């Protein structure tokens, strides 16, 4: 499985002066919402010039079709090696989404937003009258016969969507506590092909001596 | 009275800013999309905010974690835009996290909810919510309501009944419309729209400044 970190120190600064820390390491980088707001493409420009770090582009897009079509293809401009939309979004939204990235001669991966991690049983059910896991079934399907490469999903749920749809069909798992229970051990069980740890990276003294461990438990 | 946003959907930065130029002097809103603010960013708000003091509602549509919304939804209040827009769907934490958040703003923008996308059609949004979509609609509305917003973008054939269903406060912006065409001005009237989206109808027109002109004389 990857590793992947997620830049989530509240300045532009403090996020380059981590990436710099992790250099040469083989790893991925995730770039989220209020950092990409807030920097724009030059950010991912320069986190490029840092090291060759495949970069997740994590804006969970959620619009109509044509216009998860333009987006997605505004990013893969910039070279990020992956992308994620809601499945949500609908199959319409998916097709549309993948027929725009076939044009691109190097496109990036392309994942779902299955169920946020953060939502419980009472509110999600709120929202969309299935239980966590059927909805993350459910939306897995869809995402799968329409084409994208896999799904943003809780560790917990990661084998019950490859048993669904396809082994191969990829997993990434957020919010992982490495040496923690949602811990490396629980994401070899389960399949995860990506991992992404936050905090336990970049709110330790020495973030690289973390990564290191990680890889080599790996 | 109704009013008028214009979706500032040309494909290129130097056409949508040359659209706002000639559409200065009317009172209405722009409306930036997905697109235009991931290949220009905050810089674009800054030049349109030069072009005239024309109020500006920033569709992005958020969805994500309740901290992360809350982050983002400051990020763009920070540029001084007078509205957002984010999904009902993140839920209710979501929703009391964002206006948890704007608070702390001396002057906050509008923060509207998305229900169900105009885009999807009966069946291909039963697969994902499991509810027909006016049921769909009319739950969200009443979660949006109950937890703060200010209100929702919807259906011109909807607007009615999510009043009815919250308060004749509760604002709703219509998008889609084709004021001479059907979600045309009197639909928009008739239903109670508090703001109407126009985007083709203006900007492909030979003359959008005339189209403007046209839309708020029949709406006043
Ligand atoms: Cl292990
Ligand atoms: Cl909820």
């Amino acid at each position: 499985m990857k590793l992947c970190v997620a830049l989530d120190l509240s300045t532009k600064e403090e996020c380059l002066q981590l990436a710099k820390e992790l250099k040469n390491l083989d790893i991925w980088l995730k770039v989220g919402l209020r950092a990409y707001l807030r920097d724009g493409f030059k950010f991912i420009e320069e986190l490029k010039k840092v090291d060759d770090f495949k970069i997740f582009l994590d804006l969970k897009f959620h619009d109509i079709p044509n216009t998860m079509a333009d987006a997605c293809e505004e990013v893969s401009k910039l070279g990020v090696d992956m992308i994620n939309i809601h499945a949500s979004a609908g199959k319409i939204a998916i097709q549309e989404v993948m027929t725009r990235l076939s044009k691109f001669s190097k496109r990036p991966l392309v994942l779902a937003v299955s169920a946020l991690t953060s939502f419980d049983e009472e509110n999600f059910f709120s929202i969309y009258r299935q239980k966590i896991e059927e909805a993350v079934i459910n939306f897995s399907k869809i995402s799968y016969e329409n084409g994208l490469d896999g799904m943003v999903c809780s560790v917990f749920e990661s084998k019950k969507i490859k048993e669904h749809t396809s082994s191969n069909f990829l997993t990434l798992t957020p919010g992982i506590r490495p040496f923690g229970v949602a811990n490396l051990a629980m994401a070899r069980e389960n399949l995860s092909d990506y991992i992404v740890v936050g905090r336990p990276i970049y709110k330790n003294e020495n973030p690289r001596a973390v990564c290191e461990k990680i890889l080599n438990k790996i």
